[PDB]
């Protein structure tokens, strides 16, 4: 059994902080990518951000640029997204995810994902 365990979500007032995060059990995940996708009302999931195997390289979608951070701790197995000045934009499931494929050019599938969790910022 190899899982990718989220913790996490919440209710937020804008302008506010939360952190989210995931640990993975049953083999280390050291050898993966990782990823936050969200999927806000009536759309479809999309990758938000993204990290390299030892967090040398890490990737943003424009609209959280400068206000999320991926950040992973290898020791512990496990990812987190930091999020500030939180937006009603940023309503949406959020769902940890590892283990980076692709079919077709910068199309990333993944192995694994969290069971995903609510985070809604009010206006």
């Amino acid at each position: 059994q190899v899982q990718l365990v989220e913790s996490g979500g919440g209710l937020v007032q804008a302008g506010g902080s939360l952190r989210l995060s995931c640990t993975a059990s049953g083999r280390t995940f050291s050898d993966y990518d990782m990823a936050w996708f969200r999927q806000a009302p009536g759309k479809e999931r999309d990758r938000v951000s993204a990290i390299s195997t030892k967090g040398g390289s890490t990737w943003y979608h424009d609209s959280v640029k400068g206000r999320f951070t991926i950040s992973r701790d290898n020791a512990k197995n496990t990812v987190y997204l930091q999020m500030n000045s939180l937006k009603p934009e940023d309503t949406a499931v959020y769902y940890c995810a590892a283990g980076a494929v692709t079919y077709y050019s910068a199309r990333y599938e993944y192995d694994y994902w969290g069971q995903g969790t609510q985070v809604t910022v009010s206006s």
